[PDB]
């Protein structure tokens, strides 16, 4: 019988998601990889237990995570029932619809049919009465935004999601989505964009829009899929040189490169949380350990920018 | 155990229903005839299986289809449970209320009482939690349109229908119905009118209204009840001459007359789908085969119009 | 096993309730008396069966009908389950809250607490998922009208009543109630006032207001509690003289006095239905027999008015 | 088997809560103390039975009452099932969320997550389908007021609370909360502030705001936690002198000091009810006995004010 | 959230109940007193948690335990749901019917109506699908033993009790009851008699009968209602016994519990407790369970007043 | 969506289990290894689908199979719901209790409490209303055999198991168990013993007893834990046996499975597998099941070291 570490809320920093009542853990765990039927459930279980023990209260899923599609939700559902049920109200659990889940015209994209039918499937797979956050997973250019937004509003009003969010929406469209949801009376809680030292698109307008609108943000691929780790220490030659120079700065800060890379995403206090992936419990411990040194000075930021813009 | 043809989504074209997230199959199957207790369930089952195998994802019912009334919904309900349940989220299932279903003042027309009580009966007969589209089946001149429209809005808000539509509404009234639904916040998805080479009323204003308003359309009786088929090849004498001349043009196009007649309804890309009836699986294969030649040139359209306006 | 008379919809006239989709039987049956534990269920059963056999599709209850309070709903609930369940969708069943039902501050009047808790009790006693019409039974001068009206709106939105109405509301207050309900989006279907040859208050403004607003009406005590019957043939002396003179006019019309008295309430086509009480099946047959002569000429109306204004 | 005293509605005065349909007992019983696992259930049961027998129809709980947290709701739940279920519709039961209930970021404060998850827990512990009043227990300065207010509106619309209220809100913020709720369409029923002879903050603006807005009020700690009782008769020396002088005035009125202190809170007819705590049935009898002399003259009010402002 | 001590099975002794598959802890906890609505649930909860943490896997209830009647079952039911549900299959939970529970002729004694209706009420109060052991709580001298025994047989066959027992049955009647249940196909698992240094009647035939028949035994009031403790003519015996306990390095209560289990003749002792320390004291008896012939002779001498 | 091979019943042999109505596939699949949380569900799913596609209709589980204990039942439960539910009435699913499953005196061995509580847990993990066969997994030398057998009888009468069996029971004890179950009215369907070319103890009396009593048999570890495969003094025997298999046109594993079923004396062989090819190899043994007296004499010679 699993018993959550009694010190878990001392080990983690919780950050308010935009202008809302929700505080997310600075580090959240994504189930994008390592929770399907091609990996071992013993390991999946160990990752979730380690995460909650360290104070990670947010687990992010999607209908099609696995492989195969739906298996991450099923495995999470089993582990939730077996180990976490007494603490479900201490967790923020998300899922999504918007990429390809099942074959045919109703198993992908942004229709009301797909969003409603898919959340019903997700709730069944996970064994939940509701999710905390339901996302539209990517934009659908060919479906009216109001249909998709009204499906999100309907799912909140009917108690299948407490809050809703959007993912992979460029700034212009995000603005439209946010304003529609506000008008419907179910405000967008959060935006999930890709953001790391190596992918800074959100700094071109998205982050400022979200701050304007009171919407939170949770960065995915914050380690640039593993590039911002020890992987290439012990990609292009220019990339490798950048990774070595960033790693030296991380060492100077008493951090692994991955730790500095996670800390850096929260450096301006305009991103709420970082969503990590993990295949082994030590990667979760390392991520949470980033909190020992979150601060970046102006000098450190300039040093990093010069490394990133460096050609030699 | 029925297993849907793995190539089904390669065999069919899916068309967006107005401005919405719903794509209907170019060919939909109606259960108006051949699904009641006066025909054989073995045949009914074969028709539904053949249809889905060819990519037809939309099955259109109504409360009073049979005979007797309600039997098409019951037979569909049984076949759905036995053969299609794992694929229910790949299907668009519709039903309707508005013609005579049961005796007395609450079993016909457009009252809130009849629409709500009838959809509850339909959901029970079909064994469904909700239908994808619920229609008001014909106008009710003596009930305020707002009562009927609010009943549709209520059924969507309370999760018994994902979308709503109207059938047999002339253009002026359709405009009023659409605008009311828009104001209530549950937009009309679709209009179901009668339309074929021999019944072109919708070209007098309805089709343009629906395009203006972003509402889709699904044509019923597209073969003019069997007249636009091989039936009279191997009605009036003038009709017969038209059928022979249209059949010659269809042969020139590598098509049966029925195939050309279905293709013709979608020729201007201002109708979403054609709703066919069938008594045998070969009629479903023939209908889907129309997709091999959907295109009509200006010259072909003029040739057809001249045949239709011909007196000798 | 009871089987409803196959000719029932030939025997009755159905009248549209204001501007709505609901047609009520010209004669409705009230369960105000003869359905409690102080009378015999065999008789109660016979009355309901006779009524439906003659085409009476509307049965009107209230929480406190009996005696004791709640017993009419229980007896109706049993008879409905035993005899009428297959035909529930052919019936309009109403109940009400607003007079004294249980002791204490929450068992009377017009609070949201009382209306919601009382309809839940009524639905349990009757064994129903919803009533067709739920009424506020009388005004509550000390509770804000908007609280009571919002409770009615909430019960419709949440599917416990298909429609709502008000009873015993004077015209000024009825106007306020109607306008509030319209603004909330759940329009008042019907008003239930006392109206007979001997109680004509509604002709002082109420009937014109209801016609203005598209609201129907159902008259209770249309026989002035039994005075407009054979009771005093085979009260004051002036009353008795009026009853004899009205009875002579009824005989001239081929009617019993009670038949003419019911017909008279519908004479101007500004009242929807008359709500009768009955202790024996013959009184229901007599009431429905009034339909053989509903018409009143200007001359007959003047003759009646002169009798009513007569002092000698 | 407990049977409620047949004279209970003769023994108590019921007072309208602001402009609403709800009349609260002049004396309500709070379960803040003496209903957890550190006291005896026999005593808890005796207190609730005595209270209802005397006409106290309102029992006020909160998620974290005990100790331990949740135990008062559980003990109340058991006693309700065992003894009070036939009379649940004669009771007003409240609960709250807003102080610390469970560990972590979702178990305290004012988020939609916490309010919804906590009311679901409360309904389970108490064995109820809904509470009569659900409160936000204290302000949350860091969560947008609209999120918290919309959670209250959502819980009413979805039938988990009949009415909502706020507690411990200063006047400025109370005004904002009230106006938001009005705009959402679920008006604030009641405000629960601390108020007694020794804590008169509400007279600085709150009571006038509530009267302006039609919102009721229920005073907690009306005996200043036991100071306004016999406790110090048979704190500071200045306090003690005040208690002796107030006690002499109470004796002159034929009252215990606690009785006068409760009566005084309702003296201006601008507070709805007083919420008492009790550890033994005699304290409930004493409280209800205050009703024998509720009236205060201008002279008595000046005498009390002079005692309160007295330094010697 | 309570978590059972991981070492709970490392020290406690488990003893097979007659010839059966059931091993009871040498010390079992009874809920006869201190589990009703007149004592604080915080304490009741602490007693159950301390007991299971020390390896006590058997909790003994009855319909009328409280006070008021039924409250011990309700309080236990709540604590079970809240704290113990994941470990229910590690517990042996008993209840009983046979004393006064409700008013009137069907709420006491030995009829099939009372036993069946009572176990249904107990299962509801405790929130259980079945009890591990259901007992007839005392003999009824006027209802045929076959009716009562058939009610026990019916309850096991219908899955409301895994096993049945009898309590307070004198030896001759116990023999009859045991033989009837064996014939019906639901053998008697266990007998619950009063037994202690001061109440040795079971040594006059009951214990030998149970051995003969393969039926287990669980002694109630093993400390003679608290007389065999630090709490105090019998006072002279208590003093003398306490001096022998002292020489054995034990509390008198510890020696008194050890004495009941001196032979494999008794399966378990059912203690009462109002405080966790009393449970800790009882489990500590395990450290010195042996008695020499000299010690037994000395005990008898003290008991017979020599 | 998985669709069972339409030819699945065209090649597999089915063998009647003693004197009963049950015919087991000649090759059955056990879930002892490679179905827990330490191996990938994708592979487990592929093994079950390949097995049923080849006509293997019997899947054998136990409460503690995994690791961890219970996970094989959970994973099987999930795959059953997802892929096999329409064909559940074409499957024989077994489970067992009798080894260590949970901590404490009620989570192992032979008591009625453990067997009943354990089958309830297994039915929940697997999402089944009943198993086809429930086994006592090993003998318990201290719980009366009647108690254990009556728990089996009770579970069948109450519809949680269609049939019962015993596993790992030596012949003399199996005789007693079989006779007790016959008397109770729920006859023993099947015995599951270890048997292979290297473990022939069942030929010393067990097989004859089962024939006499009409009870079937399903051999476990038929490849002696993988020794009778391509994986390798016994190594000299493995080499010599493999040369005989080669002359027969078979893999050693194939000849080893065929040998266990050489006589109608054994109903089925329960194989383990980590890859689908191992299942395919086992089913291929059906192509050469016969042994001449010369071949048997040659095998014995090899076995006895001549
Ligand atoms: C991190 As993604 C590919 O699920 O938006
Ligand atoms: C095709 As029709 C008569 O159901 O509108
Ligand atoms: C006819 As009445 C007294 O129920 O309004
Ligand atoms: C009386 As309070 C501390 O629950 O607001
Ligand atoms: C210990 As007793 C009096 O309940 O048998
Ligand atoms: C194959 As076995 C050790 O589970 O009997
Ligand atoms: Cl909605
Ligand atoms: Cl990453
Ligand atoms: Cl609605
Ligand atoms: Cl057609
Ligand atoms: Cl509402
Ligand atoms: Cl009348
Ligand atoms: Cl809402
Ligand atoms: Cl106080
Ligand atoms: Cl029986
Ligand atoms: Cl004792
Ligand atoms: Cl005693
Ligand atoms: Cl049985
Ligand atoms: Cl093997
Ligand atoms: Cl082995
Ligand atoms: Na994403
Ligand atoms: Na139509
Ligand atoms: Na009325
Ligand atoms: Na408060
Ligand atoms: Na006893
Ligand atoms: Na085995
Ligand atoms: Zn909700
Ligand atoms: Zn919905
Ligand atoms: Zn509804
Ligand atoms: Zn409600
Ligand atoms: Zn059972
Ligand atoms: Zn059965």
């Amino acid at each position: 019988i699993y018993q959550p570490d009694e010190n878990r809320y001392h080990t983690m920093e919780y950050r308010r998601c935009g202008r809302s009542g929700v505080k997310l853990p600075a580090i959240s765990l994504g189930l994008w990889h390592n929770f399907g039927d091609t990996t071992r459930v013993e390991n999946s279980r160990a990752l979730l237990q380690r995460a909650f023990d360290l104070g990670i209260t947010h687990f992010d899923l999607a209908n099609n995570y696995g492989p195969p599609p739906g298996s991450a939700e099923c495995n999470f559902g089993r582990i939730l029932q077996e180990d976490f049920l007494p603490w479900r109200d201490e967790l923020i659990i998300s899922t999504k619809a918007g990429y390809t889940m099942w074959d045919g015209p109703y198993g992908d994209w942004g229709s009301r049919k797909y969003l409603i039918a898919s959340l019903d499937q997700s709730l069944k797979r996970m064994g939940l009465e509701y999710v905390d956050i339901f996302y539209h997973h990517r934009p659908d250019p060919e479906t009216p935004l109001k249909e998709t937004m009204k499906a999100l509003d309907h799912l909140v009003r009917h108690g299948k999601a407490l809050y809703v969010g959007i993912s992979n929406y460029p700034a212009d469209l995000a603005r439209q989505a946010i304003d529609i949801l506000e008008d419907l009376g179910t405000p967008c809680l959060i935006h999930q964009p890709k953001y790391s030292l190596f992918e800074r698109w959100v700094e071109d307008g998205l982050l400022a829009l979200l701050q304007e609108k009171g919407v939170g943000s949770i960065a995915f691929s914050p380690l640039a899929g593993g590039q911002l780790t020890d992987r290439y220490l012990n990609i292009t030659a220019d990339k490798l040189e950048k990774v070595r120079r960033l790693n030296e700065l991380a060492a100077r800060r008493g951090q692994k490169l991955s730790q500095m890379a996670l800390a850096w995403v929260l450096r301006n206090d305009n991103v709420t949380s970082v969503l990590i992936g993990a295949s082994k419990p030590s990667q979760i411990e390392d991520a949470v350990g980033m909190l020992a040194n979150r601060r970046f000075s102006a000098a450190e930021c300039a040093e990093i920018d010069a490394i990133l813009e460096g050609r030699f």
